[PDB]
Protein backbone atom coordinates (compact mmCIF):
# COMPACT_ATOMS: atom_id res chain seq x y z
CA UNK A 1 0.00 0.00 0.00
CA UNK A 2 -0.32 2.78 -1.84
CA UNK A 3 -3.62 1.15 -1.17
CA UNK A 4 -6.88 2.18 0.51
CA UNK A 5 -8.84 -0.15 2.74
CA UNK A 6 -12.38 0.15 4.16
CA UNK A 7 -13.27 -1.99 7.18
CA UNK A 8 -17.06 -2.38 7.59
CA UNK A 9 -17.40 -3.47 11.22
CA UNK A 10 -20.50 -4.84 12.95
CA UNK A 11 -20.11 -5.45 16.65
CA UNK A 12 -21.60 -3.68 19.61
CA UNK A 13 -18.71 -4.05 22.05
CA UNK A 14 -15.24 -2.47 21.48
CA UNK A 15 -13.79 -4.98 24.01
CA UNK A 16 -15.09 -8.02 22.02
CA UNK A 17 -13.01 -10.54 20.03
CA UNK A 18 -14.49 -8.88 16.87
CA UNK A 19 -13.29 -5.49 18.23
CA UNK A 20 -9.82 -6.95 18.73
CA UNK A 21 -9.78 -8.35 15.13
CA UNK A 22 -10.91 -4.93 13.77
CA UNK A 23 -8.26 -3.08 15.86
CA UNK A 24 -5.41 -5.33 14.79
CA UNK A 25 -6.45 -4.91 11.18
CA UNK A 26 -6.36 -1.11 11.61
CA UNK A 27 -2.98 -1.38 13.48
CA UNK A 28 -1.32 -3.65 10.84
CA UNK A 29 -2.68 -1.98 7.66
CA UNK A 30 -1.78 1.45 9.24
CA UNK A 31 1.75 0.18 9.92
CA UNK A 32 2.14 -0.90 6.31
CA UNK A 33 1.33 2.75 5.23
CA UNK A 34 -2.15 1.89 3.83
CA UNK A 35 -5.00 4.43 4.00
CA UNK A 36 -7.56 2.96 6.37
CA UNK A 37 -11.21 3.95 7.07
CA UNK A 38 -13.60 2.07 9.40
CA UNK A 39 -17.42 2.20 9.25
CA UNK A 40 -18.40 1.17 12.76
CA UNK A 41 -22.02 0.51 12.02
CA UNK A 42 -23.39 0.24 15.58
CA UNK A 43 -21.57 3.39 16.72
CA UNK A 44 -22.95 5.18 13.63
CA UNK A 45 -26.44 3.86 14.55
CA UNK A 46 -26.49 2.86 10.88
CA UNK A 47 -30.03 2.61 9.46
CA UNK A 48 -30.67 -0.95 8.18
CA UNK A 49 -34.24 -0.57 6.81
CA UNK A 50 -34.66 0.01 3.02
CA UNK A 51 -37.35 2.78 2.98
CA UNK A 52 -38.53 5.82 1.06
CA UNK A 53 -36.47 7.96 3.44
CA UNK A 54 -33.45 6.80 1.45
CA UNK A 55 -34.53 9.19 -1.39
CA UNK A 56 -34.34 12.89 -0.69
CA UNK A 57 -36.64 15.37 -2.36
CA UNK A 58 -39.53 14.07 -4.40
CA UNK A 59 -40.13 10.39 -5.36
CA UNK A 60 -39.97 9.07 -8.93
CA UNK A 61 -43.43 7.39 -8.47
CA UNK A 62 -45.18 8.48 -5.26
CA UNK A 63 -48.24 6.16 -5.96
CA UNK A 64 -46.42 2.81 -5.86
CA UNK A 65 -43.16 2.73 -4.05
CA UNK A 66 -40.54 0.49 -5.66
CA UNK A 67 -37.33 0.63 -3.57
CA UNK A 68 -35.04 -0.74 -6.31
CA UNK A 69 -36.24 1.65 -8.99
CA UNK A 70 -36.33 4.66 -6.67
CA UNK A 71 -32.81 4.10 -5.37
CA UNK A 72 -31.46 3.47 -8.88
CA UNK A 73 -33.04 6.78 -10.18
CA UNK A 74 -31.91 8.62 -6.97
CA UNK A 75 -28.34 7.41 -7.45
CA UNK A 76 -28.24 8.65 -11.12
CA UNK A 77 -29.74 12.02 -10.02
CA UNK A 78 -27.55 12.39 -6.88
CA UNK A 79 -30.61 12.29 -4.64
CA UNK A 80 -29.75 9.47 -2.15
CA UNK A 81 -29.68 10.02 1.61
CA UNK A 82 -26.30 11.24 2.77
CA UNK A 83 -25.68 8.22 5.03
CA UNK A 84 -25.76 6.07 1.93
CA UNK A 85 -23.64 8.39 -0.26
CA UNK A 86 -21.07 8.70 2.48
CA UNK A 87 -20.62 4.89 2.40
CA UNK A 88 -20.55 4.80 -1.33
CA UNK A 89 -17.66 7.25 -1.38
CA UNK A 90 -15.70 5.06 0.99
CA UNK A 91 -16.33 2.01 -1.19
CA UNK A 92 -15.56 3.87 -4.45
CA UNK A 93 -12.16 4.90 -3.00
CA UNK A 94 -11.24 1.55 -1.45
CA UNK A 95 -8.95 -1.05 -3.04
CA UNK A 96 -10.02 -3.63 -0.45
CA UNK A 97 -13.17 -3.87 1.62
CA UNK A 98 -12.93 -6.02 4.75
CA UNK A 99 -16.18 -7.01 6.51
CA UNK A 100 -15.62 -7.84 10.25
CA UNK A 101 -18.61 -9.42 11.98
CA UNK A 102 -19.98 -12.25 14.12
CA UNK A 103 -22.04 -14.83 12.20
CA UNK A 104 -25.75 -14.25 13.00
CA UNK A 105 -28.09 -16.97 11.63
CA UNK A 106 -25.45 -18.19 9.10
CA UNK A 107 -25.19 -14.64 7.75
CA UNK A 108 -24.31 -11.05 8.64
CA UNK A 109 -25.99 -9.18 11.52
CA UNK A 110 -28.99 -7.22 10.29
CA UNK A 111 -27.22 -3.85 10.68
CA UNK A 112 -24.57 -5.10 8.18
CA UNK A 113 -27.25 -6.69 5.98
CA UNK A 114 -28.80 -3.27 5.80
CA UNK A 115 -25.50 -1.68 4.78
CA UNK A 116 -25.36 -4.20 1.82
CA UNK A 117 -29.06 -3.58 0.97
CA UNK A 118 -28.88 0.25 1.02
CA UNK A 119 -25.30 1.05 -0.04
CA UNK A 120 -24.86 -1.40 -2.93
CA UNK A 121 -27.61 0.08 -5.17
CA UNK A 122 -28.29 -0.23 -8.83
CA UNK A 123 -26.24 2.30 -10.83
CA UNK A 124 -23.49 2.26 -8.15
CA UNK A 125 -22.53 -1.37 -7.51
CA UNK A 126 -23.99 -2.98 -10.67
CA UNK A 127 -26.34 -2.27 -13.59
CA UNK A 128 -29.08 -4.49 -14.99
CA UNK A 129 -27.58 -5.97 -17.20
CA UNK A 130 -24.11 -5.17 -15.79
CA UNK A 131 -23.43 -7.62 -12.95
CA UNK A 132 -21.06 -10.46 -11.77
CA UNK A 133 -18.04 -10.00 -14.02
CA UNK A 134 -19.79 -6.98 -15.59
CA UNK A 135 -20.39 -5.52 -12.03
CA UNK A 136 -19.39 -1.89 -11.37
CA UNK A 137 -17.00 -2.69 -8.46
CA UNK A 138 -14.62 -4.69 -10.68
CA UNK A 139 -10.99 -4.14 -9.79
CA UNK A 140 -11.77 -4.01 -6.07
CA UNK A 141 -11.10 -6.80 -3.54
CA UNK A 142 -13.34 -7.94 -0.68
CA UNK A 143 -12.71 -10.24 2.31
CA UNK A 144 -15.11 -11.64 4.94
CA UNK A 145 -13.63 -11.90 8.45
CA UNK A 146 -16.26 -13.81 10.41
CA UNK A 147 -16.41 -15.25 13.95
CA UNK A 148 -18.71 -18.09 14.97
CA UNK A 149 -20.35 -19.67 17.92
CA UNK A 150 -20.17 -23.17 16.30
CA UNK A 151 -16.88 -25.12 16.23
CA UNK A 152 -14.83 -25.89 13.11
CA UNK A 153 -15.94 -29.60 13.43
CA UNK A 154 -19.59 -28.48 13.42
CA UNK A 155 -18.83 -26.55 10.21
CA UNK A 156 -17.77 -29.61 8.15
CA UNK A 157 -19.80 -31.11 5.22
CA UNK A 158 -21.16 -33.80 7.53
CA UNK A 159 -21.12 -31.82 10.84
CA UNK A 160 -24.47 -30.42 12.15
CA UNK A 161 -23.89 -27.03 10.44
CA UNK A 162 -22.53 -28.11 7.06
CA UNK A 163 -19.30 -26.81 5.47
CA UNK A 164 -18.68 -23.09 6.17
CA UNK A 165 -18.44 -22.59 2.43
CA UNK A 166 -22.18 -23.37 2.27
CA UNK A 167 -23.12 -20.21 4.25
CA UNK A 168 -20.65 -18.06 2.41
CA UNK A 169 -22.47 -18.45 -0.92
CA UNK A 170 -25.00 -15.64 -0.55
CA UNK A 171 -22.34 -13.20 0.75
CA UNK A 172 -19.35 -14.12 -1.50
CA UNK A 173 -21.24 -15.00 -4.69
CA UNK A 174 -24.68 -13.41 -4.51
CA UNK A 175 -23.37 -10.14 -3.12
CA UNK A 176 -19.63 -9.50 -3.53
CA UNK A 177 -19.09 -11.29 -6.88
CA UNK A 178 -22.42 -9.88 -8.24
CA UNK A 179 -21.00 -6.43 -7.68
CA UNK A 180 -17.80 -7.27 -9.58
CA UNK A 181 -15.56 -7.75 -6.53
CA UNK A 182 -12.71 -10.24 -6.58
CA UNK A 183 -13.08 -12.22 -3.34
CA UNK A 184 -10.19 -13.07 -1.10
CA UNK A 185 -10.36 -16.28 0.93
CA UNK A 186 -12.47 -15.83 4.09
CA UNK A 187 -11.01 -15.36 7.52
CA UNK A 188 -13.04 -17.58 9.86
CA UNK A 189 -12.29 -17.49 13.52
CA UNK A 190 -14.21 -20.44 14.98
CA UNK A 191 -15.81 -20.39 18.46
CA UNK A 192 -13.61 -17.78 20.15
CA UNK A 193 -15.89 -17.63 23.24
CA UNK A 194 -15.03 -21.13 24.38
CA UNK A 195 -11.28 -20.88 23.45
CA UNK A 196 -8.77 -19.95 26.19
CA UNK A 197 -7.08 -16.48 26.75
CA UNK A 198 -4.09 -17.83 24.70
CA UNK A 199 -5.82 -19.50 21.65
CA UNK A 200 -7.89 -16.20 21.29
CA UNK A 201 -4.56 -14.28 21.36
CA UNK A 202 -3.40 -16.78 18.73
CA UNK A 203 -6.36 -16.23 16.41
CA UNK A 204 -5.88 -12.44 16.66
CA UNK A 205 -2.18 -12.88 15.87
CA UNK A 206 -2.93 -15.18 12.91
CA UNK A 207 -5.18 -12.50 11.41
CA UNK A 208 -2.48 -9.78 11.96
CA UNK A 209 0.04 -12.10 10.33
CA UNK A 210 -2.19 -12.81 7.38
CA UNK A 211 -2.73 -9.06 6.89
CA UNK A 212 1.07 -8.63 6.52
CA UNK A 213 0.89 -10.35 3.11
CA UNK A 214 -2.75 -9.66 2.10
CA UNK A 215 -1.73 -7.79 -1.08
CA UNK A 216 0.05 -10.87 -2.38
CA UNK A 217 -3.03 -13.09 -2.33
CA UNK A 218 -4.94 -14.00 -5.49
CA UNK A 219 -8.75 -14.13 -5.20
CA UNK A 220 -10.79 -17.36 -5.02
CA UNK A 221 -12.63 -18.64 -8.07
CA UNK A 222 -16.04 -17.47 -6.79
CA UNK A 223 -17.89 -20.35 -8.33
CA UNK A 224 -20.49 -22.94 -7.27
CA UNK A 225 -17.72 -25.57 -7.51
CA UNK A 226 -15.59 -23.69 -4.96
CA UNK A 227 -18.51 -23.44 -2.50
CA UNK A 228 -20.20 -26.78 -2.98
CA UNK A 229 -18.03 -29.13 -5.10
CA UNK A 230 -15.22 -31.77 -5.10
CA UNK B 1 -57.41 -26.38 10.40
CA UNK B 2 -58.12 -25.65 13.33
CA UNK B 3 -54.69 -23.96 13.08
CA UNK B 4 -52.97 -20.66 13.73
CA UNK B 5 -50.74 -19.02 11.11
CA UNK B 6 -48.32 -16.08 11.50
CA UNK B 7 -47.20 -14.32 8.29
CA UNK B 8 -43.99 -12.27 8.82
CA UNK B 9 -44.13 -9.88 5.87
CA UNK B 10 -41.31 -7.63 4.65
CA UNK B 11 -42.32 -5.26 1.87
CA UNK B 12 -42.70 -1.46 1.86
CA UNK B 13 -45.54 -1.28 -0.66
CA UNK B 14 -49.04 -2.73 -0.09
CA UNK B 15 -49.73 -2.64 -3.88
CA UNK B 16 -46.68 -4.76 -4.64
CA UNK B 17 -46.48 -8.36 -5.85
CA UNK B 18 -45.36 -9.33 -2.35
CA UNK B 19 -48.35 -7.48 -1.00
CA UNK B 20 -50.60 -9.49 -3.31
CA UNK B 21 -49.06 -12.80 -2.22
CA UNK B 22 -49.43 -11.79 1.45
CA UNK B 23 -53.06 -10.80 0.88
CA UNK B 24 -53.97 -13.93 -0.94
CA UNK B 25 -52.48 -16.02 1.89
CA UNK B 26 -54.58 -14.13 4.44
CA UNK B 27 -57.68 -14.48 2.13
CA UNK B 28 -57.28 -18.23 1.60
CA UNK B 29 -56.22 -19.24 5.10
CA UNK B 30 -59.07 -17.08 6.47
CA UNK B 31 -61.53 -18.74 4.12
CA UNK B 32 -60.37 -22.14 5.46
CA UNK B 33 -61.29 -21.04 9.02
CA UNK B 34 -57.60 -20.68 10.19
CA UNK B 35 -56.58 -18.01 12.72
CA UNK B 36 -54.25 -15.60 10.88
CA UNK B 37 -51.89 -12.85 12.24
CA UNK B 38 -49.53 -10.70 10.06
CA UNK B 39 -46.41 -8.87 11.32
CA UNK B 40 -45.98 -6.21 8.65
CA UNK B 41 -42.46 -5.26 9.61
CA UNK B 42 -42.08 -2.00 7.63
CA UNK B 43 -45.48 -0.71 8.79
CA UNK B 44 -44.47 -1.57 12.39
CA UNK B 45 -41.13 0.29 11.82
CA UNK B 46 -39.67 -2.93 13.24
CA UNK B 47 -36.25 -2.36 14.86
CA UNK B 48 -33.63 -4.58 13.11
CA UNK B 49 -30.49 -3.68 15.20
CA UNK B 50 -29.34 -6.01 17.95
CA UNK B 51 -28.40 -3.52 20.67
CA UNK B 52 -28.27 -3.08 24.40
CA UNK B 53 -31.66 -1.32 24.21
CA UNK B 54 -33.17 -4.81 23.79
CA UNK B 55 -32.54 -5.51 27.50
CA UNK B 56 -34.26 -3.32 30.12
CA UNK B 57 -32.84 -4.68 33.38
CA UNK B 58 -29.42 -4.90 35.05
CA UNK B 59 -26.99 -6.54 32.59
CA UNK B 60 -25.03 -9.72 33.64
CA UNK B 61 -21.89 -7.98 32.55
CA UNK B 62 -22.30 -4.20 32.20
CA UNK B 63 -18.50 -3.89 31.40
CA UNK B 64 -18.35 -6.06 28.26
CA UNK B 65 -21.62 -6.32 26.36
CA UNK B 66 -22.39 -9.73 24.84
CA UNK B 67 -25.68 -9.65 22.98
CA UNK B 68 -26.28 -13.41 23.06
CA UNK B 69 -25.50 -13.77 26.78
CA UNK B 70 -27.60 -10.70 27.74
CA UNK B 71 -30.69 -11.56 25.59
CA UNK B 72 -30.65 -15.18 26.87
CA UNK B 73 -30.57 -13.92 30.50
CA UNK B 74 -33.16 -11.21 29.74
CA UNK B 75 -35.52 -13.81 28.20
CA UNK B 76 -35.34 -15.91 31.34
CA UNK B 77 -35.78 -12.89 33.64
CA UNK B 78 -38.54 -11.25 31.45
CA UNK B 79 -36.54 -8.13 30.84
CA UNK B 80 -36.51 -8.15 27.05
CA UNK B 81 -37.90 -5.19 25.15
CA UNK B 82 -41.62 -5.60 24.54
CA UNK B 83 -41.35 -5.52 20.75
CA UNK B 84 -39.36 -8.78 20.85
CA UNK B 85 -41.76 -10.50 23.33
CA UNK B 86 -44.77 -9.34 21.27
CA UNK B 87 -43.29 -11.25 18.30
CA UNK B 88 -42.40 -14.23 20.46
CA UNK B 89 -46.02 -14.56 21.57
CA UNK B 90 -47.12 -14.69 17.95
CA UNK B 91 -44.59 -17.39 17.15
CA UNK B 92 -45.41 -19.37 20.31
CA UNK B 93 -49.08 -19.49 19.31
CA UNK B 94 -48.51 -20.27 15.62
CA UNK B 95 -48.71 -23.75 14.07
CA UNK B 96 -47.19 -22.42 10.83
CA UNK B 97 -44.98 -19.36 10.23
CA UNK B 98 -44.86 -18.07 6.61
CA UNK B 99 -42.17 -15.54 5.72
CA UNK B 100 -43.21 -13.38 2.72
CA UNK B 101 -40.40 -11.32 1.24
CA UNK B 102 -38.49 -10.19 -1.81
CA UNK B 103 -35.02 -11.72 -2.09
CA UNK B 104 -32.38 -9.10 -1.11
CA UNK B 105 -28.75 -10.17 -1.77
CA UNK B 106 -29.66 -13.87 -1.83
CA UNK B 107 -31.29 -13.48 1.62
CA UNK B 108 -34.00 -11.71 3.54
CA UNK B 109 -34.29 -7.88 3.63
CA UNK B 110 -32.41 -6.48 6.66
CA UNK B 111 -35.61 -5.65 8.49
CA UNK B 112 -36.57 -9.33 8.41
CA UNK B 113 -33.01 -10.39 9.20
CA UNK B 114 -33.37 -8.24 12.33
CA UNK B 115 -36.61 -9.97 13.31
CA UNK B 116 -34.72 -13.30 13.09
CA UNK B 117 -31.77 -11.92 15.02
CA UNK B 118 -33.77 -10.31 17.83
CA UNK B 119 -36.88 -12.56 18.11
CA UNK B 120 -35.25 -16.06 17.93
CA UNK B 121 -33.15 -15.71 21.05
CA UNK B 122 -31.58 -18.44 23.22
CA UNK B 123 -34.09 -19.74 25.71
CA UNK B 124 -37.03 -18.95 23.38
CA UNK B 125 -36.24 -20.56 20.04
CA UNK B 126 -33.37 -22.95 21.01
CA UNK B 127 -31.03 -23.73 23.83
CA UNK B 128 -27.53 -25.12 23.91
CA UNK B 129 -28.19 -28.05 23.94
CA UNK B 130 -31.61 -27.97 22.32
CA UNK B 131 -31.20 -27.14 18.62
CA UNK B 132 -31.85 -28.62 15.17
CA UNK B 133 -34.18 -31.57 15.80
CA UNK B 134 -34.11 -30.68 19.56
CA UNK B 135 -34.86 -26.95 18.99
CA UNK B 136 -37.54 -25.29 21.03
CA UNK B 137 -39.91 -24.55 18.15
CA UNK B 138 -40.31 -28.26 17.41
CA UNK B 139 -43.81 -29.15 16.33
CA UNK B 140 -44.16 -25.96 14.27
CA UNK B 141 -44.00 -25.58 10.53
CA UNK B 142 -42.27 -22.79 8.59
CA UNK B 143 -42.35 -21.87 4.90
CA UNK B 144 -40.36 -19.25 2.91
CA UNK B 145 -42.41 -17.46 0.20
CA UNK B 146 -39.81 -15.53 -1.73
CA UNK B 147 -39.95 -13.36 -4.88
CA UNK B 148 -36.89 -12.64 -7.08
CA UNK B 149 -35.54 -10.27 -9.64
CA UNK B 150 -33.59 -13.16 -11.34
CA UNK B 151 -35.47 -15.57 -13.63
CA UNK B 152 -35.85 -19.31 -12.81
CA UNK B 153 -33.24 -20.04 -15.61
CA UNK B 154 -30.73 -17.80 -13.82
CA UNK B 155 -31.38 -19.79 -10.55
CA UNK B 156 -30.29 -23.19 -11.93
CA UNK B 157 -27.13 -25.11 -11.17
CA UNK B 158 -25.51 -23.96 -14.46
CA UNK B 159 -27.12 -20.46 -14.51
CA UNK B 160 -25.43 -17.24 -13.26
CA UNK B 161 -27.04 -17.30 -9.84
CA UNK B 162 -26.67 -21.03 -9.08
CA UNK B 163 -29.56 -23.19 -8.09
CA UNK B 164 -32.27 -21.56 -5.97
CA UNK B 165 -31.85 -24.09 -3.20
CA UNK B 166 -28.26 -22.90 -2.63
CA UNK B 167 -29.44 -19.57 -1.16
CA UNK B 168 -32.05 -21.21 0.94
CA UNK B 169 -29.51 -22.97 3.16
CA UNK B 170 -28.80 -20.24 5.83
CA UNK B 171 -32.57 -19.63 6.13
CA UNK B 172 -34.07 -23.09 6.02
CA UNK B 173 -31.23 -25.00 7.65
CA UNK B 174 -29.14 -22.46 9.65
CA UNK B 175 -32.24 -20.63 11.06
CA UNK B 176 -35.56 -22.52 10.79
CA UNK B 177 -34.32 -26.11 11.28
CA UNK B 178 -31.86 -24.93 13.97
CA UNK B 179 -34.88 -23.65 15.98
CA UNK B 180 -36.65 -27.01 15.52
CA UNK B 181 -39.11 -26.09 12.78
CA UNK B 182 -40.08 -28.60 10.15
CA UNK B 183 -39.68 -26.69 6.90
CA UNK B 184 -42.28 -26.93 4.09
CA UNK B 185 -41.05 -26.55 0.50
CA UNK B 186 -40.35 -22.94 -0.40
CA UNK B 187 -42.66 -20.98 -2.61
CA UNK B 188 -40.45 -19.13 -5.12
CA UNK B 189 -42.16 -16.64 -7.37
CA UNK B 190 -39.59 -15.83 -10.00
CA UNK B 191 -39.18 -12.41 -11.74
CA UNK B 192 -42.65 -10.94 -11.35
CA UNK B 193 -41.42 -7.53 -12.73
CA UNK B 194 -40.37 -9.21 -16.03
CA UNK B 195 -43.58 -11.31 -16.22
CA UNK B 196 -46.83 -10.25 -17.96
CA UNK B 197 -49.91 -9.14 -15.91
CA UNK B 198 -51.36 -12.57 -16.79
CA UNK B 199 -48.23 -14.42 -15.59
CA UNK B 200 -48.22 -12.41 -12.35
CA UNK B 201 -51.90 -13.26 -11.77
CA UNK B 202 -50.97 -16.93 -12.46
CA UNK B 203 -48.25 -16.87 -9.79
CA UNK B 204 -50.60 -15.35 -7.19
CA UNK B 205 -53.21 -17.98 -8.03
CA UNK B 206 -50.63 -20.86 -7.84
CA UNK B 207 -49.81 -19.77 -4.24
CA UNK B 208 -53.52 -19.50 -3.33
CA UNK B 209 -54.10 -22.98 -4.85
CA UNK B 210 -51.14 -24.47 -2.99
CA UNK B 211 -52.43 -23.03 0.30
CA UNK B 212 -55.74 -24.89 -0.22
CA UNK B 213 -53.88 -28.15 0.65
CA UNK B 214 -50.99 -26.81 2.75
CA UNK B 215 -51.89 -28.87 5.85
CA UNK B 216 -51.56 -32.12 3.86
CA UNK B 217 -47.91 -31.40 2.84
CA UNK B 218 -44.88 -33.14 4.39
CA UNK B 219 -41.78 -31.11 5.22
CA UNK B 220 -38.68 -31.26 3.09
CA UNK B 221 -35.65 -33.22 4.31
CA UNK B 222 -33.74 -30.13 5.41
CA UNK B 223 -30.34 -31.56 4.70
CA UNK B 224 -27.16 -30.65 2.83
CA UNK B 225 -28.06 -33.29 0.21
CA UNK B 226 -31.52 -31.69 -0.45
CA UNK B 227 -29.91 -28.19 -0.87
CA UNK B 228 -26.69 -29.16 -2.73
CA UNK B 229 -27.08 -32.68 -4.22
CA UNK B 230 -24.57 -35.39 -5.26
C1 LIG C 1 -28.33 -13.12 16.96
C2 LIG C 1 -27.20 -14.13 16.93
C3 LIG C 1 -27.17 -15.12 15.96
C4 LIG C 1 -26.09 -16.07 15.91
N1 LIG C 1 -26.12 -16.97 14.94
C5 LIG C 1 -25.03 -17.83 14.86
C6 LIG C 1 -24.99 -18.78 13.76
O1 LIG C 1 -25.85 -18.87 12.90
N2 LIG C 1 -23.96 -19.71 13.76
C7 LIG C 1 -23.05 -19.60 14.74
O2 LIG C 1 -22.06 -20.41 14.65
N3 LIG C 1 -22.93 -18.78 15.75
C8 LIG C 1 -23.98 -17.80 15.88
N4 LIG C 1 -24.04 -16.90 16.85
C9 LIG C 1 -22.95 -16.78 17.87
C10 LIG C 1 -21.96 -15.68 17.30
O3 LIG C 1 -21.48 -15.84 15.94
C11 LIG C 1 -20.69 -15.73 18.19
O4 LIG C 1 -21.16 -15.55 19.53
C12 LIG C 1 -19.70 -14.57 17.90
O5 LIG C 1 -19.18 -14.90 16.67
C13 LIG C 1 -18.60 -14.52 18.95
O6 LIG C 1 -17.70 -13.41 18.62
P1 LIG C 1 -17.70 -12.23 19.62
O7 LIG C 1 -16.69 -11.18 19.13
O8 LIG C 1 -19.10 -11.66 19.95
O9 LIG C 1 -17.00 -12.95 20.95
P2 LIG C 1 -16.52 -12.21 22.36
O10 LIG C 1 -17.49 -12.79 23.43
O11 LIG C 1 -16.29 -10.73 22.30
O12 LIG C 1 -15.05 -12.78 22.70
C14 LIG C 1 -14.78 -14.14 23.06
C15 LIG C 1 -13.77 -14.02 24.19
O13 LIG C 1 -12.61 -13.35 23.65
C16 LIG C 1 -12.19 -12.30 24.55
N5 LIG C 1 -11.34 -11.31 23.83
C17 LIG C 1 -11.59 -10.06 23.38
N6 LIG C 1 -10.49 -9.54 22.77
C18 LIG C 1 -9.50 -10.47 22.81
C19 LIG C 1 -8.06 -10.61 22.41
N7 LIG C 1 -7.36 -9.65 21.76
N8 LIG C 1 -7.43 -11.77 22.68
C20 LIG C 1 -8.03 -12.79 23.34
N9 LIG C 1 -9.31 -12.73 23.76
C21 LIG C 1 -10.08 -11.62 23.52
C22 LIG C 1 -13.43 -11.88 25.31
O14 LIG C 1 -13.11 -11.33 26.60
C23 LIG C 1 -14.23 -13.20 25.40
O15 LIG C 1 -14.01 -13.95 26.63
C24 LIG C 1 -25.09 -15.98 16.94
C25 LIG C 1 -25.16 -15.03 17.92
C26 LIG C 1 -26.21 -14.09 17.97
C27 LIG C 1 -26.27 -13.04 19.05
C1 LIG D 1 -31.80 -4.24 -2.00
C2 LIG D 1 -32.28 -5.22 -3.07
C3 LIG D 1 -31.57 -6.43 -3.20
C4 LIG D 1 -32.01 -7.39 -4.13
N1 LIG D 1 -31.30 -8.52 -4.23
C5 LIG D 1 -31.67 -9.51 -5.16
C6 LIG D 1 -31.03 -10.79 -5.23
O1 LIG D 1 -30.06 -11.08 -4.58
N2 LIG D 1 -31.45 -11.70 -6.24
C7 LIG D 1 -32.55 -11.35 -6.94
O2 LIG D 1 -32.91 -12.27 -7.78
N3 LIG D 1 -33.27 -10.23 -6.88
C8 LIG D 1 -32.83 -9.26 -5.99
N4 LIG D 1 -33.57 -8.14 -5.88
C9 LIG D 1 -34.76 -7.89 -6.75
C10 LIG D 1 -35.99 -8.24 -5.85
O3 LIG D 1 -35.93 -9.58 -5.30
C11 LIG D 1 -37.27 -8.10 -6.69
O4 LIG D 1 -37.38 -6.69 -7.15
C12 LIG D 1 -38.52 -8.38 -5.85
O5 LIG D 1 -38.48 -9.77 -5.59
C13 LIG D 1 -39.74 -8.19 -6.76
O6 LIG D 1 -40.98 -8.16 -5.99
P1 LIG D 1 -41.87 -6.99 -5.65
O7 LIG D 1 -43.04 -7.47 -4.84
O8 LIG D 1 -41.02 -5.88 -5.10
O9 LIG D 1 -42.31 -6.66 -7.22
P2 LIG D 1 -43.43 -5.66 -7.83
O10 LIG D 1 -42.51 -4.62 -8.55
O11 LIG D 1 -44.62 -5.19 -7.12
O12 LIG D 1 -44.20 -6.63 -8.86
C14 LIG D 1 -44.06 -6.52 -10.27
C15 LIG D 1 -45.43 -6.16 -10.77
O13 LIG D 1 -46.43 -7.04 -10.23
C16 LIG D 1 -47.61 -6.27 -10.11
N5 LIG D 1 -48.61 -6.90 -9.22
C17 LIG D 1 -48.83 -6.65 -7.91
N6 LIG D 1 -49.84 -7.41 -7.46
C18 LIG D 1 -50.31 -8.16 -8.50
C19 LIG D 1 -51.40 -9.16 -8.73
N7 LIG D 1 -52.24 -9.53 -7.75
N8 LIG D 1 -51.53 -9.67 -9.98
C20 LIG D 1 -50.74 -9.28 -10.99
N9 LIG D 1 -49.75 -8.38 -10.87
C21 LIG D 1 -49.49 -7.80 -9.66
C22 LIG D 1 -47.13 -4.90 -9.68
O14 LIG D 1 -48.07 -3.88 -9.96
C23 LIG D 1 -45.85 -4.74 -10.49
O15 LIG D 1 -46.04 -4.14 -11.79
C24 LIG D 1 -33.18 -7.04 -4.99
C25 LIG D 1 -33.82 -5.84 -4.86
C26 LIG D 1 -33.43 -4.90 -3.91
C27 LIG D 1 -34.18 -3.65 -3.81
C1 LIG E 1 -24.39 -18.33 21.54
N1 LIG E 1 -24.51 -19.13 20.29
C2 LIG E 1 -23.72 -20.13 19.86
O1 LIG E 1 -22.66 -20.53 20.54
C3 LIG E 1 -24.20 -20.71 18.61
C4 LIG E 1 -23.81 -21.71 17.76
C5 LIG E 1 -24.62 -21.87 16.59
C6 LIG E 1 -24.42 -22.83 15.52
N2 LIG E 1 -23.32 -23.58 15.65
O2 LIG E 1 -25.16 -22.91 14.52
N3 LIG E 1 -25.70 -21.09 16.31
C7 LIG E 1 -26.08 -20.19 17.17
C8 LIG E 1 -27.22 -19.27 16.96
N4 LIG E 1 -28.08 -19.35 15.88
C9 LIG E 1 -27.41 -18.28 18.02
CL1 LIG E 1 -28.78 -17.22 17.81
C10 LIG E 1 -26.62 -18.06 19.25
N5 LIG E 1 -26.92 -17.03 20.17
C11 LIG E 1 -25.51 -19.03 19.37
C12 LIG E 1 -25.30 -19.95 18.34
C1 LIG F 1 -33.84 -4.91 -9.59
N1 LIG F 1 -33.05 -6.16 -9.48
C2 LIG F 1 -33.10 -7.30 -10.23
O1 LIG F 1 -33.96 -7.57 -11.20
C3 LIG F 1 -32.10 -8.26 -9.80
C4 LIG F 1 -31.69 -9.56 -10.09
C5 LIG F 1 -30.60 -10.15 -9.40
C6 LIG F 1 -30.06 -11.50 -9.59
N2 LIG F 1 -29.08 -11.98 -8.82
O2 LIG F 1 -30.62 -12.25 -10.46
N3 LIG F 1 -30.01 -9.50 -8.34
C7 LIG F 1 -30.37 -8.26 -8.06
C8 LIG F 1 -29.76 -7.48 -6.96
N4 LIG F 1 -28.71 -8.01 -6.27
C9 LIG F 1 -30.35 -6.15 -6.82
CL1 LIG F 1 -29.66 -5.22 -5.47
C10 LIG F 1 -31.46 -5.52 -7.53
N5 LIG F 1 -31.92 -4.21 -7.23
C11 LIG F 1 -32.01 -6.38 -8.62
C12 LIG F 1 -31.49 -7.62 -8.76
ZN1 LIG G 1 -19.07 -16.01 -7.42
ZN1 LIG H 1 -31.83 -28.51 7.81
Amino acid sequence: AGKKVLIVYAHQEPKSFNGSLKNVAVDELSRQGCTVTVSDLYAMNFEPRATDKDITGTLSNPEVFNYGVETHEAYKQRSLASDITDEQKKVREADLVIFQFPLYWFSVPAILKGWMDRVLCQGFAFDIPGFYDSGLLQGKLALLSVTTGGTAEMYTKTGVNGDSRYFLWPLQHGTLHFCGFKVLAPQISFAPEIASEEERKGMVAAWSQRLQTIWKEEPIPCTAHWHFGQ
